[PDB]
């Protein structure tokens, strides 16, 4: 326990105070940026932002709806569906 940064209970072990602070978005006071779709947390706005785009029409795998996972033939069907069936998520 020297380079083993523990968040009392809810960190197994991090190697940097900032790494633990990335999780610590709940109790820290600063609050970094987590993907509100799943879990994936980062310091820079672009890194999670494009990872969220990965879920949108499912650029992460094949084709899905980020919001209700209806599953479509093409991303066009997803984006067309999301703009109509999700005005207020
Ligand atoms: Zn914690
Ligand atoms: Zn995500
Ligand atoms: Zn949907």
């Amino acid at each position: 326990h020297m380079r083993d940064y523990i968040c009392e209970y809810c960190a197994r072990a991090f190697k940097s105070s900032h790494n633990l602070a990335v999780h610590r978005m709940i109790h820290t006071g600063e609050k970094p940026l987590q993907c509100e779709i799943c879990g994936f947390t980062c310091r820079q706005k672009a890194s999670l932002n494009w990872h969220m785009k990965k879920h949108d029409a499912d650029s992460f795998y094949q084709f899905s709806c980020n919001i209700c996972g209806k599953k479509f033939e093409k991303k066009d069907s997803v984006v067309a569906h999301k703009a109509k069936s999700h005005p207020e998520v």
